[PDB]
Formats: structure tokens, C-alpha cells, sequence
């Protein structure tokens, strides 16, 4: 597995939350 992929992945999508909120 990767950590530091997997560690983005996670910030990308609380980040699109943060800002744009669906």
C-alpha cells in the first residue's frame, strides 16, 4: 500500500468539503 498517497487521498476530499460542502 502507499501511506503517502493514501494520506492525500484523504485531505483531497475533506478539502473539497471544507470549501465547496455537498
Amino acid at each position: 500500500k502507499k501511506c503517502i498517497a493514501k494520506a492525500i487521498l484523504k485531505k483531497a476530499k475533506k478539502l473539497l468539503k471544507k470549501l465547496v460542502n455537498p
